[PDB]
């Protein structure tokens, strides 16, 4: 109803009786200030929560607000449900309690469904740029100072030169002389034809080298911009794995891991990787976007490089 048009947001669905425990109903209004409602897409039911959480109470999911196990989010098929399950979430007030030491307003929040403002301490009717940062979350790199309105990044020839036969180009097309070229995209045209938020499809092969053309807009914070892209690192670089030949490279589109999911996700695939930098070539414009570069498919355990993409990144960044 709500939901009136509506065929992928099945985990906007899902969510509405754990966000109700928060004392929140969201109206179709407050749904389209999430991207992937407004344009009708598939999306992780988990990760949304994390960026209402955000919105909503200045925090992200590790602070256990929303720990309590009441009602379940669970993935029956490839869509969302609230079938029983252990995936269980929640306001959980014993934390409420424990936070308002901290934000003595925090309790009356949860209890009207209205948004903790960070910066005042005071309730605040909704509106997504309000707690633009989860406060409870040490960001694990810099982020910028400013964002402006560049041209469209190209990385065709950042693409060229890099070693491999065969290049599986993902969303956005692109032209990369010298290599055999795949194109997976939604768009007709396309060599394989696919809905993206879907992921990669299993039917497709395998390459030398993935690239992820794949771009997410800048709203109105990095922050915003990092955890909009995750369900893409998650949808389609991290399956991306699964489509490169022994010693293959894969290539994305980013914008860091400021977010909880994307640090997740782009460690779990740095860890498969004979090498793994953070590039942002001459080309790269935007600056919020970086290439992140992922050489060497071996998935042999080998020690954790984590600070090395924060410092990179951190020093892109900041410009240093």
């Amino acid at each position: 109803d709500v939901f009136q048009n509506k065929a992928n947001v099945c985990w906007a669905k899902a969510l509405v009786p754990v966000l109700k425990t928060a004392g929140i109903d969201m109206t179709t209004e407050q749904w389209n200030t999430v991207d992937y409602f407004e344009t009708d897409k598939a999306h992780s039911a988990e990760i949304v929560l994390n960026q209402l959480c955000v919105r909503f109470f200045g925090l992200d999911l590790d602070s256990g607000l929303f720990s309590a196990p009441t009602v379940p989010l669970s993935i029956r098929n490839n869509h969302w449900d609230n079938s029983p399950s252990p995936n269980m979430y929640g306001l959980n007030k014993e934390v409420v309690r424990q936070l308002s030491r901290r934000y003595p307003q925090l309790p009356r929040a949860v209890a009207t469904g209205r948004v903790y403002d960070m910066n005042t301490g005071t309730l605040r009717n909704y509106d997504p740029r309000i707690n633009l940062v989860p406060v409870n979350r040490r960001l694990p790199h810099a982020l910028v100072l400013h964002h402006n309105e560049h041209p469209q990044s190209d990385f065709s020839s950042f693409v060229s030169k890099l070693k491999g036969r065969t290049v599986l180009v993902v969303g956005e097309k692109l032209s990369v002389p010298g290599k055999m070229v795949d194109w997976l995209s939604d768009r007709p045209e396309a060599t394989f034809r696919a809905r993206l938020d879907l992921g990669i499809p299993g039917d497709v092969p395998k390459y030398d080298i993935i690239f992820v053309n794949v771009r997410t807009p800048y709203k109105y914070h990095h922050y915003q911009q990092c955890e909009d892209h995750a369900i893409k690192l998650s949808m389609l670089t991290k399956k991306a794995c699964l489509h490169l030949n022994p010693g293959g490279t894969c290539v994305s589109i980013g914008y860091g891991y400021a977010d909880r999911a994307s640090e997740s996700i782009i460690g779990a695939i740095a860890r498969q990787f004979k090498f793994s930098r953070v590039c942002k070539p001459k080309s790269s414009l935007e600056e919020t976007e970086v290439l992140f570069v992922f050489i060497g498919y071996d998935r042999k355990a080998r020690t954790h490089n984590p600070y090395k993409l924060s410092s990179t990144l951190t020093n892109i960044y900041t410009g240093s």
